[PDB]
């Protein structure tokens, strides 16, 4: 067949045909025309429209929507958008018959946030994007930080451990195939789970342009396409768009991030943009469209001398598969081996040598803020490579990225300008989890369920037609008085401790509210033990085995010592630490057996000195601390509170069911001149999830004196507050002077160390 007239229409023309390798003889030649560049000079002008061209600078032109996209500015007078003055669009101002302000994702590959820096010097349009809409500082990915997790997680808003796309290459059991970013298995849809932008828009009756390019057009091309499709009749043209450019990624790998080579490719995009920008502006829709500026990754310095092999490892390298890289997952490559050992694997890559530039975990193990382990696709065992490295089996390029998404490196760009973003505005670093739902906004439609929190990024839009509201209690507490008796057992505030309300419960059970001199909790007569513990350290406190029943509790619903003294492996622990007590008479709550949860003894050591300096040295450095302590069960690792039927273990003997993490929530005022318990205004957290592991294998030192490894480990183990709703089903800072919105951007804030 032919493409005269369907050259990118909506044998095949389309903007992916060559890509399924399917197009005419004569689209080469008809659609991915060069002749005379991509810009307009005084010569052309009025020209006798040539099929030939690339693009048409013609009278005709605007109407065809294929004039180069500086037409107007060489013909007819007209300034470049990036030389007009910033001006504030108050409403969108779109041609006849454009019944929503259309969105255009600019996406750009492995554009480091840090590259914004090189200033309007190098990139004027990007600058001016930037500047006069709303922006942000960084934009964190999701872990891999790769191209392919990191672009289904923007059109979803799903981990990748939900979406399917765990990675450029993965292996599915259930498929028994492989995915590839080489070959044809990536464009069959099995691979790809939730529901993406244009899927949501189609469903909801609002048309999606392409968001996808086959590598053969070129970036002038893409954009050209996207102008012509904008100049469409109402019912043929789409509301939503995407660019994307392999840039500044593939100079990134070739030449490493911080070179002086990146200024070129820097400038070559700026250039794409401008010709958005002018192309939008002659088509007057330059006050109409919003446009998202947005990376997938940043990109770090890796050569080809620091990579480490796992045949200086493992002695049985030939047995195993190994995905390689800024990350490992590590699989038995037969079959039925039962050679294949993954205890002796992981113990044989556990702190060998002194300076290893990796760690393996089991993806269970792997901090619960990557939220990478609920899915077929991902091995059990995994390696966590350090930043400027690569792990390779056995024994052209200076960059590479993939690694922990907390890493500077690692982070990219976020920039919203159009008349639904906010006007000259700075928005603090958010994820790119949070953007679909954004997206959804901007385009009128219902989000699909999702992993942003929607509501926590209200704040970047100039108008807001979704309004959170905070979740409906599921149980509501029992205020136990002294219900028993001392010989009833077999055993062997809030204006000071609880500044934010009490957290909701947002699931069946049956729990009581605690009040002591020094603590509040919320203790749970399923799972024996608190749900949550809440206590307030001031700036200027003092830090200085009995266990007694609770009378206000049935010993039904109550712990008993003797199972600790049978179980070998398991001690125990206090959510309120004895260390912290306000006086001797006030530390005998802190041994009510209702304050107390099984812990290894290996965990104590990380727990003890958390408790017992860390708090301490927190309420010193910020002015007081509320800490909010409680354990977690996620025995299946879905990052979702377990119900009964899932929890694998129990303190021997007994119906003590023993957590897979702690969490603390740590508070204090963002105005660090007002104490944590006096704070009018905005306010500042930091939460962790520790794994409870019965050995300290994971920290290289942990033979060292506890100032020297223990809070590393937290460290690599923080959290969002989200994360752990996610994990215990509460709901927190409920009772607060702040806006519900407001604290949804808290509930979602990492607080990285970096
Ligand atoms: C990230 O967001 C996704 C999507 O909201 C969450 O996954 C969803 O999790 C729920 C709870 O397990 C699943 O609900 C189940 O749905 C099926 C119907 O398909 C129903 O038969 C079950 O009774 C249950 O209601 C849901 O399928 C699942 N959706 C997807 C796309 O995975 C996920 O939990 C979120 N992750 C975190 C850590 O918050
Ligand atoms: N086109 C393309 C490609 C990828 C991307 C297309 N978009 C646009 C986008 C925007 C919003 C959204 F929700 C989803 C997607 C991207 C956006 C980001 Cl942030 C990252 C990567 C990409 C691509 C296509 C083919 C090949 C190949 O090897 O054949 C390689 C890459
Ligand atoms: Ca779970
Ligand atoms: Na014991
Ligand atoms: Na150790
Ligand atoms: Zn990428």
């Amino acid at each position: 067949g032919s493409c005269k007239g369907r050259c990118f229409e909506l044998c095949r023309c389309d903007n992916l045909c060559k890509s399924y390798t399917s197009c005419c003889h004569d689209f080469d030649e008809l659609c991915l025309k060069t002749a005379r560049g991509w810009e307009c000079t005084k010569d052309r002008c009025g020209e006798v429209r040539n099929e030939e061209n690339a693009c048409h600078c013609s009278e005709d032109c605007l109407a065809r929507g294929d004039c180069c996209t500086n037409y107007q500015v060489v013909c007819k007078g007209e300034s470049h958008w990036v030389d007009d003055d910033c001006e504030e669009i108050k409403a969108a101002e779109c041609p006849a018959g454009f019944v929503r302000p259309p969105l255009i994702i600019f996406s750009v590959d492995g554009f480091r946030a840090s590259y914004m820096k090189k200033g309007s010097k190098v990139m004027p349009n990007i600058e001016k994007l930037r500047s006069c809409g709303t922006h942000s500082p960084y934009m964190r990915p999701v872990y891999p930080t790769k191209t392919f997790p990191n672009l289904y997680t923007l059109a979803t808003g799903l981990y990748p451990e939900s979406h399917g796309i765990v990675g450029n290459s993965m292996y599915d059991p259930v498929f028994d195939a492989t995915f590839h970013l080489r070959g044809r298995e990536k464009f069959n849809h099995r691979w790809w789970g939730g529901q993406p932008l244009w899927i949501t828009a189609t469903k909801q009756g609002v048309k999606a342009g392409t968001f996808f390019w086959s590598v053969v057009i070129p970036h002038e091309r893409r954009i050209l396409t996207i102008l012509q499709w904008l100049t469409l009749p109402d019912h043929e043209r789409p509301s939503v768009y995407a660019f994307y450019s392999e840039q500044p990624d593939f100079s990134g790998h070739k030449y490493g991030p911080f070179g002086p080579e990146m200024t070129n490719p820097l400038r070559e995009i700026d250039k794409i943009v401008g010709q958005l920008m002018d192309g939008l502006k002659q088509l007057k829709l330059h006050r109409c469209v919003n446009v998202i500026f947005v990376g997938d990754h940043g990109m770090e310095d890796v050569t080809c001398d620091r990579t480490e092999f796992l045949s200086n490892y493992l002695t049985n390298v030939d047995d195993i598969t190994l995905v390689p890289g800024t990350l490992g997952r590590i699989r038995s490559k037969f079959s039925n081996n039962a050679k294949y050992d993954p205890k002796a694997i992981i113990a044989a890559l556990t702190c060998k040598k002194p300076d290893q530039h990796f760690k393996p975990y089991l993806k269970q193990h792997l901090p619960k803020r990557l939220h990478y382990a609920n899915n077929r696709r991902i091995e059990d065992i995994h390696l966590l490579v350090e930043r400027r490295w690569h792990v390779a089996r056995k024994p052209f390029f200076q960059g590479d990225h993939g690694f922990d998404n907390k890493v500077n490196s690692m982070q990219t760009v976020f920039v919203g300008y159009g008349s639904t973003f906010k006007y000259k505005t700075k928005v603090p670093p958010f994820e790119n989890i949070e953007l679909y739902n954004v997206m959804c906004d901007l385009l009128g439609l219902k989000p699909a369920p999702n992993n942003g929190t929607h509501g926590s990024l209200n704040h970047l839009l100039r108008t807001n037609t979704f309004r959170p509201t905070m979740p409906e209690e599921v149980t509501r507490p029992n205020y136990p008085g002294i219900m028993y008796l001392q010989s009833d057992f077999d055993l062997g505030t809030e204006e000071r401790h609880l500044l934010y309300g009490r957290p909701a419960v947002l699931y069946r059970t049956r729990y009581d509210i605690l009040y002591h001199t020094d603590f509040e909790s919320g203790y749970s007569e399923i799972f024996l033990m608190p749900l949550w513990t809440s206590y307030t350290v001031s700036k200027q406190a003092e830090v200085s085995s009995c266990v007694r029943p609770d009378v206000r509790v049935s010993p039904s619903f109550s712990q008993n010592c003797l199972a600790y003294k049978n179980d070998k492996q398991m001690s125990y622990g206090f959510l309120f630490p004895p260390y912290l007590s306000s006086s001797p008479e006030a530390k005998y709550d802190a041994f009510l057996v209702t304050n107390m949860v099984p812990m290894y003894p290996a965990f104590k050591r990380v727990w003890n000195y958390f408790q017992r300096v860390l708090v301490k040295k927190y309420a010193s450095e910020r002015n007081g601390v509320n800490v909010i302590s409680g354990p977690i069960f996620d025995y299946d690792y879905d990052g979702l509170h377990d119900t009964e039927d899932k929890i694998k273990q129990y303190v021997e003997g007994s119906s003590i069911p023993v957590p897979t993490h702690y969490y603390s929530i740590i508070t204090s005022c963002l105005d660090f001149t007002q104490p944590a318990d006096k704070c009018d205004g905005p306010l500042s957290v930091s939460s962790f999830i520790l794994p409870h592991r019965p050995d300290n294998e994971e920290s290289c030192n942990s033979s060292e004196d506890e100032s020297k490894w223990v809070e590393e480990l937290m460290k690599m183990h923080t959290a969002r507050v989200r994360d752990i709703e996610h994990l215990t089903s509460l709901d927190f800072f409920r009772k607060t002077s702040r806006s519900y919105p407001e604290i949804l951007t808290l509930k979602t804030y990492l607080h990285t160390y970096e």
